RNA sequence: CUGCUCCUAGCAUGCUACUACCGCGUAGCAUUUCCCAU
């Protein structure tokens, strides 16, 4: 996995960095995950909200659907310190199960088990190829 | 790298309307020709 600096603007002086990954991860997890993820972005009204625009009344359609029939509302709201340099690696091979219990007839048990053994050893925990080493 | 949007251009399709000609089909109107031997 190449590792690359950014070109933007924000609000502070700590670096960004993107990280360009081989082609045949790629192929092999479009052909994957497509159809479900289409499936994800697609629909509507629902507790997660990836791919719905905040133009032409969505934003409205949204705030009305999390205010559901609360007794006494209130709104909170959080964030993660560093969530993708301190993820526990437990959490990200319990979430790559889960996205794969849909191939319930598609993939045998051998076969789910190696994806999930390609995924780990490709996106997980891998070498990275920063500045010119290894 | 994913998602959202704008704009442009092209294509292609579908549908609608208009114009022309054609022939058909129908209807109406009206005419023109009018025939002979082995
Ligand atoms: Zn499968």
């Amino acid at each position: 996995t190449q590792m690359n600096l950014k070109y933007a603007i924000s609000a502070k002086n700590r670096a960004r960095t993107v990280a360009g990954v081989s082609i045949c991860s790629t192929m092999t997890n479009r052909q994957f995950h497509q159809k479900l993820l289409k499936s994800i972005a697609a629909t509507r009204g629902a507790t997660v909200v990836i791919g719905t625009s905040k133009f032409y009344g969505g934003w409205h359609n949204m705030l009305k659907t999390v205010y559901s029939d609360v007794e006494n509302p209130h709104l909170m709201g959080w964030d993660y310190p560093k969530c993708d340099r301190a993820m526990p690696n437990m959490l990200r091979i319990m979430a790559s199960l889960v996205l794969a219990r849909k191939h319930t007839t598609c993939c045998s048990l051998s076969h789910r088990f190696y994806r999930l053994a390609n995924e780990c050893a490709q996106v997980l925990s891998e070498m990275v190829m920063c500045g010119g080493s290894l």
